[PDB]
């Protein structure tokens, strides 16, 4: 038996009962919304993350390169959403991914890239599926929500030229700015019509548009109605981590992804405890750092994942953290408390960001075993 | 000549790979490989160059071919996939943690010399206690602190240096020598500040060692570095071999601390424009912060670069533009001056390919499964680098 005890560290560990916990509350509120749910794989890219996504009721996926596109075709799953502009250059690869019987959708916000697509697959003989990407927040890509003649332009590009003009998708990414329920319960209001007002301009337009999809995770489980929407994209709410924690759409204790660590060495006097989990396990990421509570490069917890408030990574080199006080202090005898050897798991500031360090998580069991999840690293 | 018409049918170059890509610039990597080595040859020390930048086989022999004595690795994975390599000499250079015991036993067992280090009283121990009971006499080296940075023994603590020298060296380990990495040298940016810590890691590093001689107790390595203190140290009395690693791609927190140039950055990411948004100046790539990482090390630094440097695809920078945003799969390029460039569309147009020098070489280095090795000819090869523990 693997268990917290005999791995390596650092490790990535998923709790599994946290996981479970983590999709059954976004399905069954996006059941309640009355819209489907496509996860977004980017957060995990993993296949039994993914398969434990549509064994709660998940209708297709997400993907955020072709190569997660590769990954889970080669699994069995075939209801791909590529939800990033597509590049004309990577044409061929969806060409050969369709013709094997992927149904991969592609996204587009320009003309010259809805005319890249249509005039090769009219060439190939194929009839692409591609969505429009609407801008209704100013975070990222996509065609204003109120630039309808950009939009008709690129639908009739699409539909005249004998593509599948197959809907229309937003993500209000800007969610991850706020940190209260009103803003985001608004920010998700404002992102379902302008999504809803694409489609709609472009049915009025005798152009089809069956598929109205958003979303971002603070958005799906702020949004108080979503009338016009068929499915909510989210992905990072399978783990939670404390960027999310902060934004209020979770607690610490909902967060599925801990990084264990053995302390390797003390600075007693400034009170720090020197982890083997640094910043090449963590990530570089500090989302917490703009937010109003800073986690540092994370939380600490110990072994059993009990979060020990006022301890966080304070500092982090690449194969070494500094757990240290929160409050500044040096912690008397710190060395005394977190013997060398001592394991602890560190809670990240961004779930997607900590665990493409690692080339698979640790999945624990209720009675304590881990088994090996590989994910994928890569383009 | 049916192996040669397959293979060129099969070359690719800039234009032919998929983006996002982390290319080498091998002539860049060269000189830099070639300074190094021809500083420390000056100095009369070895150079016993850090892996954890690259985790490459072809880029650690360059170092190797160049000149340079052993290396240092920052995981047992990488001491694993280096000796596997042909790598004997490596050095550990993280506080030795007894759980992986077993594992740097295994490695010796096999034929690799390898060495561990330890701060600590506890450390010593346990690796003393356990190369009794295996019949092994480990190699341990003891970490100094000289300047602040991390893990160490204060360069003036005789008593606890001397206690964990006599319980590896009564213990029957062989205590191989002291160690130290000036690592606060990346909060510095004047040649003058540089130079003086430099000069305090070796006093301090030296400091300790003789110390433990003083004492009776071997220490006939003394081992200093960083990138920083590598390239600016005057003297090196005392140190028998200097650790550096980031030189050998150089990124622009290195050009910010003054010790290159941002043309000297070996080390680019490869990305297509796939959209704009005219109205704010912005053209969006296909390297976000899954390609760049999330650091972030030149904001606080004297000309923050975003998330890179933009530089056209002949790798020559555009001044002025950076990404000043990331996401994960996305870029956000614009003016660094935070005006909205005119007719970005025409300035960066769909499709066209871009070259991005990183914050922090290591970094950005560590989100590929593998570096594109560009030759002089236009010519890429694959060169696979190590990803996880
Ligand atoms: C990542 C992503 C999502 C999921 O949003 P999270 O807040 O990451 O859960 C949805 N849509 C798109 C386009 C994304 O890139
Ligand atoms: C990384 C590292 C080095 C090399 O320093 P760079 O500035 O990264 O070249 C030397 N010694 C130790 C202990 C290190 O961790």
């Amino acid at each position: 038996q693997d268990t917290l005890l005999t791995l390596d560290t650092p490790a990535a560990v998923i709790d599994l009962d946290r996981m479970q916990r983590n999709i059954a509350r976004m399905q069954q509120r996006m059941d309640a919304q009355g819209v489907r749910l496509r996860p977004h794989v980017k957060t995990s890219k993993s296949v039994p993350v993914a398969a434990a996504q549509r064994a709660a009721g998940a209708s297709g996926i997400t993907v955020s390169t072709l190569k997660e596109a590769e990954q889970f075709f080669a699994a069995g799953t075939t209801d791909i959403l590529y939800a990033v502009s597509m590049a004309p250059h990577r044409l061929p690869q969806a060409l050969q991914l369709r013709r094997r019987g992927c149904d991969l959708k592609l996204i587009v916000d320009s003309v010259a890239a809805a005319q890249a697509i249509a005039a090769f697959g009219r060439e190939q003989g194929e009839a692409f599926e591609v969505w429009i990407e609407i801008d209704t927040d100013g975070h990222r890509s996509g065609v204003g929500a109120d630039d309808t003649p950009l939009l008709l332009a690129i639908g009739r590009t699409l539909h005249d030229g004998g593509m599948r003009l197959g809907g229309v998708l937003t993500h209000a990414g800007s969610s991850y700015e706020l940190d209260t329920p009103e803003a985001l319960q608004a920010l998700a209001e404002r992102e379902r019509a302008g999504c809803v007002q694409a489609a709609e301009a472009l049915r009025a337009a005798g152009l089809p548009c069956p598929v109205v999809s958003v979303g971002s995770t603070p958005t799906a489980l702020a949004a108080s109605r979503l009338d016009g929407v068929t499915e909510v994209r989210a992905g990072v709410y399978v783990f939670f981590d404390l960027v999310m924690r902060n934004i209020g759409v979770c607690a610490a204790e909902d967060v599925a992804l801990s990084v264990l660590a053995t302390v390797i060495g003390h600075q007693a006097d400034k009170g720090w405890a020197i982890v083997d989990a640094g910043w090449m396990a963590m990530s570089r990421d500090r989302g917490t750092a703009r937010q109003k509570q800073d986690f540092g490069y994370g939380q600490v917890c110990d072994l059993q994942g009990r979060v020990m408030p006022g301890f966080v990574l304070t500092g982090a080199n690449q194969e070494h953290g500094i757990l240290a006080r929160a409050d500044g202090a040096a912690e008397a005898d710190i060395a005394t408390r977190f013997p060398l050897g001592t394991r602890l798991r560190i809670l990240p500031n961004h779930a997607a960001a900590t665990g493409a360090q690692f080339p698979a998580y640790q999945a624990l069991a209720a009675d304590g075993s881990v088994q090996t999840w590989e994910r994928l690293h890569g383009w």
